[PDB]
């Protein structure tokens, strides 16, 4: 009913790269047996006794929330530990830090925004670590739940044409984004609405003869993913029957509220397959 | 059993309640005291989330809710407070059953219940109102003094901007037959127009009496079954003017208007009402979410 | 099984003062009970509805946490009351914030940087109150946690050597450490180590001083970690400051074989990251055993 995906047994998760097709398929329809199940108004008690504790040291609105929910509707607890009013300002080191929360936890989620920071982490803790975000643009579980997304609301991530827009630059997690799906879709077309990042990807680029163009995508798109070229009512006038409007968010004016009521708009819905998607995750690693 | 009228409504304002929604309410609140002390558990709302979206700052109010969430078997996400309010009460809806918001402006409560799909409880809007304080007040008044109509209530304190009196007053105008009102409060604070004037015709039909005055009197003191001071003196010796059966209530938190002098005095109920409190919302949360 | 320490039901914990040697052996027990089923995967529901709330006007990371943590495992419930976003903002005084949340909850867990703050709240809670630090006073609970990692990493509390190490003069822990481990056992010795202006305090030493004869505990100030010290000591109890007392790798080649060191931490400087991977290092196991420590507690007052 709700079986856990075996290879993230006991596998911290800091990058979407972890993660082969058969996983990220696994965890899509994982997902989808725990939204069953929990719009069905049912219980869950799968991590009863069990513990996440968040360390945040950067604010987050969605990931925090999400991340705490999910542990909760899998039956699971969480200890609000607050970087904030820690024994960090009485000098403790962040190896000690982590020690610390491992002695009582059953799983730690981790956003800081150095790399290192995480891999440091990880050296310590006898318990699993998932990453809720760095600044090196890995964001595991938004790059899922982003992929649950297409997934579900058009059928099917093979063969989507999509636009990725704002700052694709210095936008580091959404360059994670197209890894994700370039390495395991069959993507039909992407444009980059705006080296290091697509080069990597050349190979399979030519391989599944993927057409890209950087920036005709309001008529062409199934996917219109932007970050903080504004999408508002007028411009959405020229969007297709069946396709999709994405944001990580939060967003400022590249997403006007003028979309908001557009049944297309799919980036509230987004934060809850979110949900079930960490929900997903949390069980896999813990079961 | 869950109070069948608020099922997946939100609570707004003091005048959504029936005089049979109150007593439901609160014959609901009874029994939940009753097995909580009894050391009796209620898995009522296993797996549903509550989520406090508080924009100002509170004691009581957040932490009933949080308990009461609790108390019933549920749980809370705690959410620490650029981006818009109805943005942020979408990102909220998308994981929560229920929201609690208190925020400074009194129109937020509409415009967040304008985006939210789930039901949201109103904790405090502006000026406005206090919903669920005048329904636990009301069930202190019912169980400390064993009847609610034919009561001498007086409200003391900033009737201008308490919410709480807003609140109180609006729940016992409309619902129950209270013989006397006593506004105690100095001029510039008194109870606006705009709550008193839409309970004019209630007023005139049953005969309530609503007597204005400056400061505490003693005539105030020797009559009233019920003291509802706000804060911005009631003190040990002025309570020697009390009657023996009477209480003296305050939605809290309080400054000088309170004297320390008074918790001792078995009337004192205002420590008791914040328990009642809680009950009160266990039986207002598991009627929402029922 | 998990049977609660019966004398502990409905009590406040404010002072290592207020055990005796049976309820320490007993809840040290509990505690370790505690730690099978947990370790078993067992799923605890001794607790089931009941709420401890958090009141914590100072930082903490092990204290408040492995309370929270001790609290879910038992089956029961934390109300995440915060200071700074309370209506003390608005004028509240500390009594009435005590009588707001004692409306509500089973069980408060305070710390606050006064150290007559606790009898305060004492004097107008119903429910019981957990001392998790009163200023430069005590730290009860701790005590008791660092007894239990002494009794499950050594097997023994009686006739052990201890060096107590740092800022003894404003050192929560080992004020309530020495208190508990003078009244309640037959020590052999207790180094003091410590430079003259932070040495552990007379309002400390002057009441233990009958036992400490009838007993003959011996008690030895110094001002450094000497050879004595290293090679004597079966615990080496290490704070920081709130000399040449600083542990590390090169100093525990002085260490016996069978000894533990601890610290209730956070550590500075004085307990070098070199001592981590020595078996002899137990002060990260030491937060686990509070966790458990904190469970054996928590299910003791509220059962």
């Amino acid at each position: 009913e709700l079986p856990p995906v075996a290879s993230l047994k006991g596998k911290s998760i800091t990058s979407a790269e972890q993660f082969s097709r058969a996983d990220i398929y696994a965890l899509i329809h994982l997902a989808s047996a725990m939204q069953r199940k929990i719009d069905a108004g049912e219980v869950l008690n799968l991590l009863q006794g069990r513990i996440m504790t968040p360390l945040f040291f950067e604010d987050s609105s969605r990931t925090f929330s999400s991340f705490c929910a999910a542990m909760i509707r899998l039956g699971g607890s969480v200890v609000n530990f607050k970087v904030e009013a820690s024994s960090i300002n009485k000098g403790e080191t962040l190896a000690d830090t982590i020690r610390t929360l491992d002695s009582y936890s059953d799983v730690l989620v981790m956003r800081h925004p150095r790399q290192d920071a995480i891999e440091e982490a990880l050296s310590v803790a006898q318990h699993p670590i998932l990453n809720a975000g760095n600044g090196a643009g890995e964001h595991p579980t938004q790059a899922l739940l982003d992929t649950l997304t297409i997934h579900s609301e058009l059928g099917s991530v093979d063969g989507i044409t999509i636009a990725l827009i704002g700052d694709l630059k210095m936008g580091r997690t959404v360059h994670s984004l197209l890894k994700l799906l370039v390495r395991n879709f069959s993507i039909k077309c992407v444009f980059l609405v705006a080296q290091d990042v697509l080069e990597p990807l050349q190979h399979e680029i030519a391989t599944k003869g993927v057409i890209i163009h950087r920036t005709e995508v309001m008529q062409k798109s199934d996917v219109l993913y932007t970050t903080r070229i504004t999408i508002d009512a007028a411009r959405m006038r020229l969007a297709k029957e069946k396709m999709i409007v994405m944001h990580p968010l939060p967003r400022n004016d590249e997403l006007s509220t003028t979309v908001d009521a557009d049944p297309r708009a799919a980036y509230f819905r987004q934060m809850r397959y979110g949900m079930f998607m960490r929900m997903a995750i949390l069980w896999s690693v813990l079961a």
